[PDB]
């Protein structure tokens, strides 16, 4: 029953709040839904796979509240393999290539490509991080979706169909479901477009060993019996003197505080009294999560190096089920793995399919892509459909649609009486991702050590130590690629010369 | 504990719902989250007003199954005043007009303002009433807002602002927040644009005598104990023989059958065993409902009409706390009232003030466009915020963002085993009216009947007679509406 703080969900975010104010002397109980902890990262083990992640994996440099967290554990990272080239896959042809960018050669589209990856930076730069509806142009920005966007900045269909899997990977949506002003926060929050797409010096540029998974495990060991499993919360009252958390199965749990770590829309499975205020009431309406399948095909042999390519697909085209992959091999060299993402409206449609003729899927479009027929033996197959998950709503994260963030913006972690907002949707570097579970978990104990008098009110947000193990080398453009023109640029400047 | 159905929500659909079922030998029991029945309809009573419904309030004709339900349980309805001239208020003057559209003078203003009407009505005849998805352009419709819709189609900024207006008024949201495809179909399973927005021979034409929350009220009374109130509903266990349903309170219900009458998105508010299937559960968290506030502002007398105004106001502007307004004067001529909707994003804005302030900002407003210091002494003021409400989520009606509809439409009235769907929300006509609620009431229980072999497929989907209280006259088009060109089509014969 009778707690300091009650924290209502065990993954990552409501972990890491509880293990700060278990160590800071609190009396703490996390309240987690499922029959285990990491919402969603979860590893699966069997003698097959030896590990796998089927839901939250990467980590890269500037995401330094992980990495610190997992290190702490005890906990170690490997380096996602690209030493051979990555593929760009587009009108059923395969491109090798390095680097974090597709090639162009076309002069044209070049500066189409260039002029469309500097803007959405340009207009990141606008976007205050920890305030995105405050951006000078935030309502303008907001009242458009990403494809409105798409459609008057790219003068080719080439960087047009980059920019759609680009927005459709990045937030496992389509371009049309999506606030612009949204999207190019989460961007800019996630250190720009280099940083957020890139392996090497990007964020996935790392996994961890053994898993995800372990990082939730870990706390809860830490923390013994203070983590209640199967326990969904029903209902907050926050009438009387205490707060009174009950949850499915009639246990009642007694609070100073409470800690909701659960994305914000889940709390609509909780019944409140009082009401929430109006805001908040409608806010949580207003937030969908984003639609993703994970798969994994294991082979004999990660064959695909042989042919001198590190196992990254970037695939275009409405037939493919799959439009990005990564080699997903043990870091040993075996359990030899390709992961992939369906996204969005294709999570939707082949999830009504067999798992085998997923499977099938997937194989036929590798064999294409990496053009060898290997791909079509595969030894085992692994997969996770988060769209069907109660507890979670989907992967990766939350997304706006038109309109909402900047009319509902404002109230995501403002407190409720005595109810505290984590959760990585919260978070204000590298939100959507175990980075931001950390930080914005580590935030909303700290807003409650403030309330108690325990620490002064600068000390509620803290800055973090770059990592020693995880180095961030800067993002760096060039003399041409900040000055190159766009293509109305170039006309504009054919049309003034020629006159 | 046990019987053969248990409907999710007391409002006028899971009444009408648990109605139809009981009249039919069936025992039903009503789980209600309120310490009141009706939902979305709520009639307040106090000396002052007499009677006032603060949500659903509104009944014309074509609405033929709220109208024979009501009648049943001894309810009546009145005409909502519109013999004098209406107010279109723009650009800070009034312009009183006749008709149920401001009239339009400048010839260009006037051919586009005659096509974006017109080809509303033209893209909804694309669009079938019980399967959106399937308009031929549905995908393209449905990845556009009516924000975009309306920037492609008006041409002149005086048809776009009356246009978004319209958008407003229709379904509580901002143009930029809704699925073009969704809004042309709402207006089209309405009968159009004209029977959408018209009082006399459209949706706003009636009121119900002592108000609309009599129907929950008195479908209650004929329901005996068997409609439970303050039971919200929190678990639905399918896994075993028959189906269990608990409330907050710890009760527990057990039944063959289970309606939910509930708003799709508060669907979230109940823990499922087994899981729901993959469509639902992201549905349940992508189908958000307006923002409005509805307020009436009371006077000694109907001044308005004096100067030969109805009351009805047609407010363009940022500025304008409220956008539209209705005469809300009892039938008798007492108890003299302005009705007035705060939509949308200013519904947000506006709750940060006072009663009192709002209640300032009305009035000052009402005397610039009625042109009257009467306006300036209110005797009394009620008002209501729907988008405080844990239980109905806003109002009036769930409304579709771009990409939805097509992609999550087809699951909103879709079983999931033993749970059938009911609400406002998954009707065919009339749907976000208090008319889809009795009809999607009325098929849920019928798809239940049939369900159980009481009654034929064919009979789940039944036809309603024409109300004689309140008939409906055809909608016409004049020969000039109808091939009057467009401002680019003007543009291209030159
Ligand atoms: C799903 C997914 C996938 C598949 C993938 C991925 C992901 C995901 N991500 C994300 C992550 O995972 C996240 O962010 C995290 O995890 C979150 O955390 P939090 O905040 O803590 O949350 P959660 O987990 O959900 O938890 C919660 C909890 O709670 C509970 N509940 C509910 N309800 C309730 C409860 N309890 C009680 N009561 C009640 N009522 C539940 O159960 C849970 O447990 C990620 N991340 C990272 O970091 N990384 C990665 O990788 C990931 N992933 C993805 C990504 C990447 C992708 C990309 C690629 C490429 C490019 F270019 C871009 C991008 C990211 N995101
Ligand atoms: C709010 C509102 C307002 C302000 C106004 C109006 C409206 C609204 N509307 C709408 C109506 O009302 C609706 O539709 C109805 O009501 C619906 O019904 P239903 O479906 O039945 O639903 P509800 O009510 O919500 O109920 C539900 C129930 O459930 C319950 N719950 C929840 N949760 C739960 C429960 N229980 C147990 N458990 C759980 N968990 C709740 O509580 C409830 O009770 C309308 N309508 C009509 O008809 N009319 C009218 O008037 C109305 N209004 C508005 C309109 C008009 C506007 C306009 C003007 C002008 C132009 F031109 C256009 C438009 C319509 N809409
Ligand atoms: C000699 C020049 C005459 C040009 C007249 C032809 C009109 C050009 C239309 C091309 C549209 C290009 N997209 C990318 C679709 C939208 C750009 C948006 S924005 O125009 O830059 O605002
Ligand atoms: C004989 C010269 C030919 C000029 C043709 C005129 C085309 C210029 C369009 C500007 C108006 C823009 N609005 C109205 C906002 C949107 C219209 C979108 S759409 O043009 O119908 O696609």
């Amino acid at each position: 029953n009778k707690c300091d703080v009650v924290v209502v969900g065990g993954g990552i975010s409501g972990m890491a709040a509880a293990k700060l104010l278990h160590d800071s002397g609190l009396n703490v109980v996390v309240l987690e839904a499922r029959d285990r902890v990491g919402g969603r990262t979860y590893t699966l083990r069997n003698q097959k796979v030896k590990y796998v992640d089927l839901g939250g994996s990467y980590v890269g440099p500037t995401q330094n509240r992980i990495l610190r967290l997992a290190k702490e554990l005890g906990l170690e990272t490997y380096k996602v393999n690209e030493v051979e080239r990555l593929i760009h896959h587009v009108k059923g042809k395969s491109y090798p290539f390095r680097g974090p960018f597709p090639p162009v050669w076309n002069p044209i589209t070049y500066l189409d490509h260039n002029n469309f990856w500097r803007t959405m930076d340009d207009m990141g730069r606008e976007i205050p991080s920890d305030a995105p509806w405050k951006a000078p142009l935030a309502e303008e920005w907001d009242n458009m979706t990403m494809k409105e966007l798409l459609d008057k900045l790219c003068w080719t269909e080439s960087a047009k169909q980059l920019a759609t899997l680009f927005v459709n990977l990045c937030v496992t949506a389509e371009t049309h479901e999506v606030s612009a002003l949204w999207f190019l926060w989460y961007v800019k929050q996630c250190g720009g477009t280099t940083r957020i797409i890139s392996t090497t010096n990007g964020g996935q540029e790392r996994k961890f060993v053994g898993g995800s998974g372990q990082v939730s495990e870990r706390i809860m060991d830490l923390l013994g019996d203070r983590v209640k499993l199967e326990r969904p919360v029903i209902y907050i009252d926050q009438t009387r003197e205490n707060v009174l958390v009950e949850t499915l199965n009639h246990e009642m749990y007694e609070a100073k505080y409470v800690i909701s770590a659960i994305p914000p829309t889940l709390g609509m499975k909780i019944h409140f009294n009082p009401p929430l205020p109006m805001m908040r009431n409608q806010m949580i309406t207003r937030v969908p999560l984003g639609s993703v399948i994970k798969c994994i095909v294991y082979y004999k042999e990660p064959f695909w190096r042989k042919k001198d390519y590190c196992g990254t697909m970037i695939i275009d085209g409405e037939e493919a089920p799959v439009a990005y992959t990564l080699d997903d091999t043990k870091p040993e060299g075996n359990y030899a793995a390709i992961m992939g993402f369906i996204l969005a409206h294709k999570a939707r449609k082949l999830a009504r399919l067999t798992k085998e003729e997923r499977l099938k899927k997937l194989c036929e479009l590798y064999a294409k892509v990496l053009g060898s027929l290997e791909a079509l033996e595969p030894v085992h197959y692994e997969e996770k459909n988060w769209c069907e998950e109660q507890y979670s709503g989907g992967c990766y994260t939350t997304y706006f649609p038109p309109g909402i963030l900047t009319q509902y913006g404002r109230v995501l972690r403002q407190p409720v009486d005595r109810i505290y907002f984590a959760g990585t949707e919260t978070a204000t570097h590298w939100s959507g991702y175990m980075e931001g579970a950390v930080e914005a978990g580590e935030r909303a104990a700290r807003e409650i050590l403030h309330a108690m008098g325990k620490i002064p009110e600068d000390e509620i947000w803290q800055s973090e130590p770059e990592s020693v193990d995880v180095p961030a080398q800067p993002i760096t453009t060039t003399f041409l690629e900040r000055h190159l023109p766009s293509v109305p640029g170039l006309l504009r400047l054919i049309g003034l010369t020629t006159i």
